[PDB]
């Protein structure tokens, strides 16, 4: 009902108890307060609107699905899609003052993954982690979502750009399907809207820019979901075993205030590269019919000699970070 907040949490690992079990980093601040995990969500009038981008550090994502402070985003992915290295290339790439991380029913490999990749992190020093492994109850398991969401809120409160990062939201929804089963004007299944809008971004504090992930079979929950969020990032199956990486398919994923966070030529750049896309894959599925012959169609040749500069375009190592002005350098020399 109550949990430990404060800038005494950065470096820490929190379990569904709210006590510190780990560390992945030690900090000279030690604050250690206590706030409630089940607080109203903002008032309509105590919003602000979401105009500023949260830049990633990923060209895809920076260009194509521009994010904005504040913003609630979906991360769709099956087994092997690389959702785990798009979570730490967000992290990492990104300029957020503080991260919490919130891992819902995952394994005990997972979490320890997640403390090891911390442990090696450049905002090592800056992250809090809520951790519910699959051992802990259902109880346990949304309390862990709650936890995290209240440090967030707390690091909100003293103005600070704060990343929320829960990981997942099926999980999390399966345990609350439990706990509903154990009770049978208030309904258990009302915690995951009410825990979807208490992100954003305040008239009187920070922000809170929400990652959620939800898992894909190889989906109700997953469709009402998108529909809650301000915007969804596919991460397709297909593109993951073709060696594309991150495996983002930009034509199935969008961001609702993507025209609020960039300017006019931003927009048109993007909108051309979308295009370009939409072309290249009309020219993949003319291959794959074997009615693609060099010299016929001028057109389709300049398709095809493009393909190679925009999947190099896509393509990202995930430890290298790109400005907001060299993905638009990159994104401007691969639509000429």
């Amino acid at each position: 009902l109550h949990t430990q907040v404060g800038r005494g949490l950065l470096g820490a690992v929190v379990n569904p108890l709210g006590e510190v079990t780990d560390k992945f980093a030690v900090t000279d601040n030690s604050e250690i307060l206590y706030r409630p995990v089940d607080n109203a969500p903002p008032l309509y009038s105590e919003r602000a609107a979401i105009e500023k981008p949260f830049l990633t550090g990923i060209k895809v994502i920076d260009s194509l699905l521009t994010c904005g402070e504040g913003q609630r985003m979906g991360i769709f992915a099956s087994a092997g899609c690389g959702k785990t290295f798009l979570m730490n290339m967000l992290i990492e790439h990104s300029g957020a003052d503080i991260y919490v991380i919130g891992l819902i029913g995952a394994r005990g490999r997972e979490v320890t993954e997640t403390v090891d990749y911390l442990k090696n992190s450049e905002k090592k020093s800056r992250c809090v982690l809520v951790y519910a492994t699959s051992d802990y109850s259902s109880v346990d398991r949304c309390n862990a979502a709650y936890i995290a969401t209240a440090i967030a809120e707390f690091f909100r409160t003293e103005g600070h750009k704060v990343a929320l990062f829960i990981d997942s939201l099926t999980r999390y929804a399966r345990a609350l399907r439990d706990v509903a089963l154990a009770a049978g004007p208030v309904s258990v299944f009302d915690s995951l809207p009410r825990l979807l809008e208490r992100p954003g971004k305040l008239k009187a504090g920070g922000s809170i820019t929400a990652f959620y992930t939800v898992l894909l079979e190889d989906d109700p929950l997953a469709e009402e979901v998108r529909s809650i969020l301000d915007g969804h990032i596919y991460l397709s199956r297909n593109l993951a075993q073709k060696g594309q990486f991150p495996a983002i398919d930009s034509l199935k994923s969008i961001s609702r205030v993507f025209t609020q966070v960039v300017d006019e030529k931003h927009r048109i750049m993007a909108a051309a590269f979308r295009e370009l896309l939409s072309e290249i894959e009309e020219l993949r599925t003319i291959i794959d019919f074997g009615e693609y012959k060099p010299g016929e169609n001028a057109s389709q040749d300049k398709i095809y000699n493009k393909i190679s500069v925009v999947e190099s375009f896509l393509k990202q190592d995930y430890r290298l970070g790109f400005t907001y002005e060299q993905t638009m350098e990159l994104i401007g020399e691969t639509i000429r």
